[PDB]
């Protein structure tokens, strides 16, 4: 089998996508944000606190002819940006573009967070790192595309993000017209649960590559690019008046500037990130200081290839017995 969805940004500067994901009998449709750094699938839903739920579509088990409460099952998450959400579990028949799992694990929120609450665009997550981090109890449950694997033509699914423009997520097969040249191949560390990678350097618009390693993750559920305070600070000093911003939380720069093309090696080749995918507008409503896409790691623990480095590329997630990763100019 395979399966093949259209994953939207949910605003103008691509802070986020979404996709719609079809569960229950008869199906209903909410549109989650697909996750390659968590393991989670959640929804907004009937149980939800009414409070905490504005604008969000809701799942509602008891309407679902095929829904069974996971009895006894409970989990809880906190992610890296400090939201959070938590509730019960059903199992219920979950499709994503024409591809459909039966006995799929569907966290029911009852509590989230204010950034959840605050965002009518996102109605729960769909988590695609490896199952070892699901955080369902006492019985850990396996990923949408854990569950699917065995069934696909291919053990893979691939991300192809747009910038400032939709993009899909396919699932079981590679779509080789969606790229230009080869795809090159990398290993993958699962020993922290993520898709976890070495990138081979870096370049600073027309500059020259410097080859180091960087190790970190490809997180379709981060917005922005975070590296080692060395390399972004190399990426700024080329933006006349950018600077560090504690008040604000990262680095801003002038909102006239044009911003320098970031180039990240996967082996021997080079993916290369246009500056307008860097540009991530106004701190605030009028202001002429704009906010950096690529920010410092130092304060994280890890690097995090975000969506402005994967919107860049096509990326192929290869969920073989030994699992690799795959990057592709597009």
């Amino acid at each position: 089998s395979t399966g093949s969805a259209t994953t939207t940004p949910i605003d103008s500067l691509d802070d986020a996508y979404i996709t719609p994901v079809q569960i229950g009998t008869p199906a209903q449709t909410l549109n989650l944000d697909f996750d390659t750094g968590s393991s989670d699938l959640w929804v907004f839903s009937s149980e939800t606190t009414a409070s905490e739920v504005d604008g969000q579509t809701i799942y509602t088990p008891s309407k679902s002819t095929t829904a069974k409460l996971l009895s006894g099952a409970t989990w809880s998450i906190s992610y890296g940006d400090g939201s959070s959400s938590s509730g019960d579990v059903y199992t219920d028949t979950v499709s994503v573009g024409g591809l459909t799992v039966t006995g799929q694990a569907v966290e029911s929120a009852k509590k989230v967070s204010s950034s959840f609450t605050e965002d009518s665009t996102i109605d729960g997550l769909l988590g695609l790192a490896f199952s070892t981090l699901n955080t369902v109890s006492p019985t850990q449950q396996k990923t949408f595309f854990d569950n699917a694997k065995a069934s696909l033509d291919s053990p893979v699914f691939t991300a192809d993000l747009g910038y400032h423009a939709p993009g899909t997520y396919n699932f079981g097969f590679i779509d080789t017209t969606a790229y230009t040249g080869s795809i090159t191949y990398t290993a993958v560390s699962t020993k922290q649960g993520f898709w976890e990678w070495t990138s081979t350097g870096y370049a600073v618009g027309s500059g020259t590559f410097k080859s180091t390693s960087i190790d970190g993750i490809a997180d379709t559920g981060t917005t922005l690019l975070y590296l080692p305070a060395t390399v972004v600070s190399a990426y700024w000093a080329q933006v006349s008046g950018a600077k560090s911003s504690s008040s604000v939380g990262g680095y801003v720069f002038p909102c006239s500037a044009t911003l320098p093309s970031f180039t990240f090696g996967v082996g021997s080749a080079r993916i290369v990130i246009p500056g307008d995918y860097i540009d991530f507008g106004p701190i605030s409503t009028g202001s002429s200081s704009c906010f950096g896409g690529i920010q410092s790691s130092a304060g994280i623990g890890i690097n995090i290839f975000g969506d402005v480095a994967l919107k860049a590329a096509f990326v192929v997630f290869n969920g073989a017995t030994t699992p690799t990763l795959g990057f592709a100019s597009k």
